Formats: C-alpha cells, sequence, structure tokens
C-alpha cells in the first residue's frame, strides 16, 4: 500500500512533488521531494507505514523535534530541522531540511573503505556535541548508528589515489546532522527492554540491565570504529555471537554485569558459555582482535582516536566516559586554537 503513494511524480499534499527515494526502513522510506509552494526547494519527507508501531514513533519524534528545533532553532547543535507533518492517504509524513548522504551510504558507495583521520576527527566532534545536547535535555536517541548521522552536503571531488589503484571519492565538507528521533527517550519516559540497531546494541541492553544516556556512548564508540576501519565491528544477528565478538575485541564481561543480567542463557558460572573451537567460535577468534591491534599507524593522533574510543566502548555504564567529557578529550585538541 504504501508503493501506491510514494512513486516519481507524486505530489503529496498538494505541494510537494516526489522526485526520488532516499532511504528505506521497515518504518517506511524517505523521499526527496520538490516544494513548489517554496519556490521549489527541496526537502526531505519521511513517510511512515501505516503501523500502530511505527505511527506511535512518529508522533512521538514530532513531538522531541518540536522541542529541539524550538531550543536550538538555529540548529548550533546539529539536529535535522523539521518543516512540516501531514498526513497523505493515512499515512503520516514528516517534512526535514533536505540532507546528503548518509555516513553509511558514502562508506558503502566508496567500497567500504574507511574515512581519513582527520574528517573522522571533525565528525566524532559533531557527533558528540550533538548526542550531548540530547544528553542535557534528558533525552537519549538509542538509535545512534551511522545511517543516522548524515551529511550536511556531500559533494566530492575526484583524484587518482594510487595508494589503492582506482579513483578516489573525497569529501569536501564533512558536517554532518543527526537524524531519527522516533526512539528518542526522556529520562521520565517508560524505557522499552530491547533498543538500538544490534550492531551499536550496548552491553547493559542486550543484558537488559537498564540503560540511559551512556548507552548512545557506546554506540558512538562503535560509529567511530567503523570509520576508522570501513566496516562494522559487530556484524553479527545473533546476541551471543555479539557478545563473544566484545570479549576477542575488549576483553572478559565485568563479574558484576554478569551476576546481574536476566539473561542466564549466555552463561554458565561467571563466563559466557562460548566454545572457541566451534565454527562460529574460530570464526570470532580470527576476524576479531584487541581493539588496539585494528590500529593502522602508532601515531599520536591514531593513539589519541583508539583512546576515546576505549573509554567510550567502558563495558560498566557507570564507568563509561560522557560526552561531556568527551569532548575535552585530547583527539579533539587539534580543533582548538592551541
Ligand atoms: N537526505 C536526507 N535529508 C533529510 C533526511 C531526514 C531524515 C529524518 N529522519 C529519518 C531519515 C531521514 C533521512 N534519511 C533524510 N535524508
Amino acid at each position: 500500500s504504501m508503493h501506491l503513494i510514494c512513486q516519481s511524480g507524486d505530489v503529496l499534499s498538494a505541494r510537494y512533488e516526489i522526485v526520488d527515494t532516499l532511504g528505506e526502513g521497515a518504518f517506511g522510506k524517505v523521499v526527496e521531494c520538490i516544494d513548489h509552494k517554496a519556490g521549489g526547494r527541496h526537502v526531505a519527507v519521511k513517510i511512515v507505514k501505516n503501523v500502530d508501531r511505527y505511527c506511535e514513533a512518529a508522533r512521538s519524534e514530532i513531538q522531541v523535534l518540536e522541542h529541539l528545533n524550538t531550543t536550538d532553532p538555529n540548529s548550533t547543535f546539529r539536529c535535522v530541522q523539521m518543516l512540516e507533518w501531514f498526513e497523505h492517504h493515512g499515512h503520516i509524513c514528516i517534512v526535514f531540511e533536505l540532507l546528503g548522504l548518509s555516513t553509511y551510504d558514502f562508506i558503502k558507495e566508496n567500497g567500504f573503505l574507511p574515512f581519513r583521520l582527520d574528517h573522522i576527527r571533525k565528525m566524532a566532534y559533531q557527533i558528540c556535541k550533538s548526542v550531548n545536547f540530547l544528553h542535557s535535555n534528558k533525552l537519549t536517541h538509542t538509535d545512534l548508528k551511522p545511517e543516522n548521522i548524515l551529511f550536511v552536503q556531500s559533494d566530492y571531488t575526484e583524484a587518482y589515489n594510487p595508494k589503492i589503484k582506482r579513483d578516489e571519492r573525497t569529501l569536501i565538507n564533512p558536517d554532518i546532522k543527526v537524524v531519527d528521533f522516533g526512539s528518542a527517550t526522556y529520562d521520565d519516559e517508560h524505557h522499552s527492554t530491547l533498543v538500538s540497531t544490534r550492531h551499536y546494541r550496548a552491553p547493559e541492553v542486550i543484558l537488559a540491565l537498564g540503560w540511559s544516556q551512556p548507552c548512545d556512548v557506546w554506540s558512538i564508540g562503535c560509529i567511530l570504529i567503523e570509520y576508522y576501519l570501513g566496516f562494522t565491528v559487530f556484524p553479527t544477528h545473533d546476541s551471543k555471537e555479539h557478545l563473544a565478538m566484545m570479549e576477542r575485541i575488549l576483553g572478559p564481561l565485568p563479574k558484576h554485569m554478569i551476576q546481574k543480567t536476566r539473561k542466564r542463557k549466555y552463561f554458565h558460572h561467571d563466563r559466557l558459555d562460548w566454545d572457541e573451537h566451534s565454527s562460529a567460535g574460530r570464526y570470532v577468534s580470527r576476524a576479531c582482535k584487541p581493539l588496539k591491534e585494528f590500529m593502522l599507524s602508532q601515531d599520536v593522533e591514531h593513539e589519541r582516536l583508539f583512546d576515546l574510543i576505549q573509554k567510550m566502548l567502558e563495558y560498566d555504564p557507570a564507568k563509561r566516559i560522557t560526552l561531556r567529557e568527551a569532548l575535552k578529550h585530547p583527539f579533539f585538541d587539534l580543533l582548538k586554537k592551541s
């Protein structure tokens, strides 16, 4: 039914002409449109599947963006601006400023290669500033991932970089914004037991110990390592394998978190019940590595990045670095006068 109303040429709300699809999910899709009542300006419209789960998420997102766009009308803190919302043939549609590619599509279309370190630095700072602003307003985003970070403009120059032997796309401007506030939760709201997309899920979430702001910090840690590597660090759908991956990369989970989890399935007597010599086990041993072994250079800037990531990927949420502390980290010094 959604395909009936989201095609090129369609006009929504007697105003917005659909050009093309920007992205799709189980929530619905986002299409680029020409706004004929605003001079031809292109915008992005999110058309939400007509399903209670996703409908409530959209009403929720509207609430949250009205708050944030009011607090921060100039978008100093880099949340996407919502321009309008409306109903179209029973579907909630939310209009946003049009942005560039997500950091995920860019990596994908560039052959799954990493970003340059100086871009990672600017991007990381903006992500941390943005989400920290959410945290100031008693909000957790809960679904941070590279699909939900978008370049403001994804214009690029090309050069034959013979370090790979292939034409290369290089970002002109690495500014980003954060999108997708339909899972965002206030400190006082009910916290659902399963949040975040699998690969960016914090261990307190997987183990169902409760969560709040710190789980975003774990997500940002994952995002940063993917920017550095150009691939997903926890490419698994299974929770136990995910936990095994964490151990191979970050070492054993804290005894005290294991004792507390309602998810007894995953464990035996204080250790993860994981057979290293199994098929999946041997894959994890050879693929996954201790964090620091992923570094591509001993150069101090690389070390600095990896120190920050390590602190974002602290298992115990109570000990995990906060974004307020993260913004003062030495990795970011190169962005400041002195
Ligand atoms: N290019 C572009 N521009 C704005 C967007 C807003 C969005 C707002 N919420 C979710 C997804 C969204 C997108 N994929 C967007 N894509």
